[PDB]
């Protein structure tokens, strides 16, 4: 509710008296389902191999480098030519494209075959014999969705015609095999280097450096435990006229050098790809300071001018390759590259501070009048201690209802001895720690309160749900007056819960959470004799 | 050079005289091959396809988007579930991997076929009958590479064995056929959204929101004038247990408003895709305040039940997709897609800013005396104007060469009249516009003076190169008095320009630009009957 | 050099004969002064406070809020409304501009004083007495820079008139005092985001939420171990109808969450500023996984209705400070916050990896011919052992100079026995390791044997130079071979070096970093009694 | 300079530890309030002291 300028402001000028310090009203805390840890925030949340992408494409960008696209889909032919009598053995790793191709069952053979299948169906076929309308195959075939036959202006046809031409025949049609083709995938930028290079070089003008944060795919064939079938890999070419490995190495440090990484070196890779002038092919370990061993993050080379040569390139080039998923793990500290790529497809965790947020309370006045009587009711039976019950506390508001029903008396006392006016707590902060849900009051014992370092706010590790037992407990008791004015009901004071949990005080759990409390052996330690029947009328 | 502290400042203190305005040495211009336009700056170029990708993928985020990354392969199976009846006539348009299979040539057709080839080769085989060593096939495949087989340490063997298994033999090998799979590539995060979704939905908690803008390839077979076999597509979903198409409008603005743009409406699809309920497709036509006339950027709908069923979904989710390039082309004014996704594969137009840093000098002295003699010489010839010859510009410098020699009297002048001490000229910026090289001096005519818009500085279109004929001119000469302290020459005064373009006066042209002034019918606007033989001696 | 298609494509084709093992030439390694370490690499390198500016900007983005720029000079009255009496306590930390005013020496006290000061200065004052001429004072003062009077189409005068009219005049000009004003700096955002806000709420449609990451000024009077005079402001601000420290607490999480801080918690501020309803102001402690104990980040509070009613705001605002250069030091790990916010003011310790790059080699042919001469007879010296001489090695190339000029032999061997061919190393990589450069061979002995995990490749730290002791001795000898050629030597064999470093095998270093290794007691352990004197004759 | 903003903050009126010979003895309370405690002069010597 927005409040009145001058109604505040009066209490200022000249006429001055606790203003300040007054008017603390005026912004009331938005209920109790929505005061935090149980109001989260929510902001966009970048992958981390998109945004370790963003990163290097970043990272070349400030090097100088050119951005490219290389083709993604290279010929089998181009493979040859870069490894030459090596790739019919690299080609292992290669998947090749196809789709929709001819069984060869006519148009051909079709001599001494085609008076036996004259109509494999069992339904029904609009008009006469028209055969064919749509002959929109091999000549410049304009199709790819349904709705191939229809009716519009007219009666009793509606939008359908034809919707059934399988199931109960065609028998070589679900097993039908795409034949292949001479277009396979690739793996790293090289393969599609060479092809943007070779119509390149006499376009511009030298020196040349590129590069091409983009996809690849190497031939795994399923590996949960060994990369995937699709990566990205961060290329780079740089065009010299003089040019050698050691262009190679600064690249591959002025790279990972905006990383933080300080400790590298390079080792000569014993693989010699035949694509690569020969003792130039050397693996670019990396070790950041912290976890994730020294592992391979680049691998980078010369190519031989004989395979230059064959794209009709007169100049050496140099090629540094750079894992990004690679990178990606040791960045944010990730085991599992599968993990990584695809975040949620397993794990799952809810931390402390989730948990706190999905301790939502169990019921509570649905009437802004009666929520309002319970915080009100509450700071008041923050009151006494101990006296074996009774006291002075009944006399109680009297609100209406939908028709002069009020006068609710509300009697509080604890009847059972030792437990003060409440209890030797009712204010328990019910914290979460390790996973583990807590709660214990501001006071002392001498046997648990080891958990000093667990819960409590201050110098001690642990987040609070910010909900105190009475809460729970009062709206409790608030809400079934509620639920009573409706029911017809007199008097109260009632029971339920038995040494369980933190049941009772209300507060119940998102089906989350508590499947992971219980799935990982945590436990729930509340404790609470609660009982407060508390003798509360309506006349 | 670096210039001394106090020996400048002294010029200050309290003795100051003409201090400022004098000192302007100390920081000569390094010589003119690097004065600009000559000189140009270099910056990483982000690619206009990714650079939207970048934009796109930081334009979610700032909706609260969570960035994903879904499979990019999935099996055939996975589409039967989303679109189901309709997917045998979508999957017309879907790659298959493949990879190196078994021609089924034996290890159970082998029982009267074994006792043909016994080795089809023509070579070396060292050692003897140890049939087999590297039984790495299906146990374990640890291959990849060469190498195969090599030696160590010892003598007379080298580093190479059995590099020769094909060529003259394995008639069926070269053909081989890679066995396709029920693995297939995709379209639209949507075939990955569902998978990515049907084990995330009980792992989180609801709303959810997530995005994830990666590649896709859409079966085209050969598009140079309809796109490619891979775009990216900017898709997103979001799930909530009440949300309808309105989450999707409300997305495509957000969306596109954070571009620029502020129409675009909707528009339901009549493909009324089978994995989208009923009435949603929508598609989203866009069209930004400029050239690009109203094109779809978008397209979203809602998961129906029965999809969202099969992958054991129980809530229903929006779809958005958006084509990158689509947009990209939008955004960076783009026509053909191709010349777009790969900038340099065909066009690489010079615009005049680069033609003026084309125009380089065609000689010059290679002494930095000379050079410097050049530029005061330079300076000298501005003077006078007509007298038919002669004059008294005779005397000149006396440096030393490789010893005692100098002394090398540079007399100036036109003897042929009409043509002032050099010419009525002399001093054309010679600028580049349209693509075309011109140059005039800053004095006036009246046939062609309408070429004022064209060059000239101030407020007149246009690029100089900063060279006046002279400046080429004279380094021409000075350059040849070089080239005849070498040779032994005594006199000058020389000629072999005649009419053709800017030929003399020096400057010559990188083959670009030249390829391009030719090949658009450019003119190259000089005309210049310098000859300044100028008698020149060294004695 | 760039080489041609078909003439290496030939080795290939059918003819192909070790190409691909050979033609590893056609690309040699540009010199030796440019081979890495020596090569670096460059990039554009942001600042640490700059960019963990545009990462929170991005990190407000991304929650929704509204970028703004709020105003950077407040007047003094504006304070005075947010904070109140306290106001004249806080002012106690605020500058106050200033500027040129009016000594009040006349125009209105000017009744018995002017007849005194008619011209006090001693040079020239061209034309008459023409009191007064550019009267651009009071009356729009179109000023702001010198050449106020000059000439133009003459002669005899120059552009130079009146510039000096003091330093042997004006006595009270030099110590003159800009007037203060009622117009002071600022302090967080706060004190604009009043201003902002006071005109802004009947403007827009509420909830509003804006934040603002710009500069402000905290007077602390000189503070080199104490923040400077201006730090940034990460600051926001959010206007609610319902709104409380509870949507500051969530902002400082959703805010902090996204640098990887999981542990940070909220304590109440005793500071209890008057601007801020009483109870909300509460610090924000955080502490990231690693070094820089439990540190204020941010803080937030409410605005007091009162302030808000001076404002005319009708609605609570809640407000979160979040100071750049604090969470800056947090994340780049720094301890002087000065040290951060300007990095290059005394720091510049040079890293190994420097080191490498700055031992250069001394003395080198700068003939192409002789340098690669010395390569090609480097690899000859790689030779035998001990003999206490002599050999057969003599017989040498015969390259011209200038005009037949060759024949020269070069008579490699060690006269001094025990000391190999050349020596027990000539093969040092001269490693660098902790800020020490030490370099020894592949070989072993077993006293200081211990330094492997010190310099050497694989899996031992320090970085190399990668030049061996023979390149430096070689590229000596070579060297002094051309420097003989001009000086018309016959014989040689010299000597210069004794027990000091690195010196001889050549190799020199930079200033820095050999300012470095000495002023921070680093070790330069190389030993090498080369000599080499080696007989080399040209006739 | 004719440009340039100049910082400036919490001065000295130079009212008296320099010219307080003849003055002092005037001001001795101008208020009408109330004032705890009795005559303890000072207590809060935070001014030029750090």
């Amino acid at each position: 509710m927005r409040f009145d300028i001058k109604k505040v402001l009066e209490l200022a000028e000249k006429d001055f008296e606790t203003a300040w310090r007054e008017t603390r009203a005026l912004i009331k805390d938005k209920h109790i389902d929505n005061k935090y840890p149980r109001l989260k925030p929510v902001y966009g949340k970048p992958h981390p191999v998109m945004e370790t992408i963003e990163r290097l494409r970043q990272a070349y960008l400030r090097m100088g480098f050119e951005e490219m696209i290389n083709p993604v889909i290279v010929d089998e032919m181009e493979i040859y030519k870069q490894f030459g009598p090596e790739a019919m053995a690299v080609l292992d790793r290669c998947f090749y494209l196809a789709g929709l191709p001819r069984p060869d069952v006519g148009l051909g053979n079709e001599k001494v075959e085609i008076i036996k299948n004259l109509g494999i169906d069992i339904d029904e076929e609009k008009k006469e014999r028209l055969r064919e309308v749509l002959h929109l195959y091999k000549k410049g075939a304009i199709d790819g969705d349904d709705l191939v036959f229809e009716i519009a202006k007219a009666l009793n046809v509606s939008n359908e015609m034809g919707l059934k031409v399988l199931e109960t025949a065609f028998p070589e049609f679900k097993d039908l095999k795409p034949e292949s083709t001479t277009l396979t995938l690739r793996s790293h930028m090289t393969s599609g280097w060479f092809i943007t290079l070779s119509s390149l070089i006499k376009k511009r003008k030298l020196p040349l450096k590129l590069f091409s944060i983009d996809r690849c795919f190497r031939r795994e064939q399923r590996e949960d435990r060994s990369h995937l079938m699709s990566y990205h890999s961060a290329s780079c070419v740089v065009v010299g006229e003089d040019v050698s490995v050691d262009d190679g190495k600064v690249v591959a440090e002025g790279l990972l050098a905006q990383f933080g990484f300080t400790k590298f070196k390079f080792k000569p890779d014993e693989k010699k790809s035949k694509y690569y002038t020969p003792e130039t092919q050397t693996e670019v370990y990396a070790y950041h300071p912290k976890l994730g061993e020294w592992i391979e993050v680049a691998t980078f080379g010369v190519y031989s001018p004989i395979a230059l040569a064959k794209y009709n390139i007169d100049v050496p080039v140099m090629n540094l390759g750079l894992g990004v998923e690679r990178l990606a793990m040791i960045i944010y500290g990730y085991e599992d590259v599968r993990a990584m790529v695809y975040p949620q497809f397993y794990e799952y965790r809810l931390s402390d501070r989730d948990i706190a947020g999905m301790i939502r309370v169990d019921k509570v006045p649905i009437l802004d009048e009666f929520y309002n009587f319970a915080n009100e009711l509450i700071d008041i039976c923050i009151a006494n201690k101990d006296k074996e019950s009774p006291c002075s506390v009944e006399v109680k508001r009297e609100f209406n209802f939908n028709g002069e029903r009020r006068v609710i008396k509300v009697e509080i006392f604890e009847n059972e001895p030792n437990k003060k006016l409440l209890g030797p707590s009712v204010l328990n902060e019910v914290y979460v720690y390790d996973g583990n849900i807590y709660g214990i009051p501001p006071t002392f014992e001498g046997v648990k309160e080891q958990y000093i370092p667990i819960l409590k706010k201050a110098k001690e590790e642990g987040v609070s749900t910010n909900i105190r037992y009475i809460d729970g407990i009062i709206y409790k008791l608030v809400a079934k007056i509620e639920e009573a004015l409706v029911s017809n009901v007199d008097e109260f004071k009632f029971r339920v819960p038995i040494v369980r949990s933190l049941s009772d005080i209300n507060l119940k759990i998102d089906e989350l959470a508590l499947k992971q409390i219980m799935g990982e052996n945590k436990v729930i330690d509340v404790r609470g004799p609660v009982f407060l029947n508390a003798k509360v009328e309506i006349k």
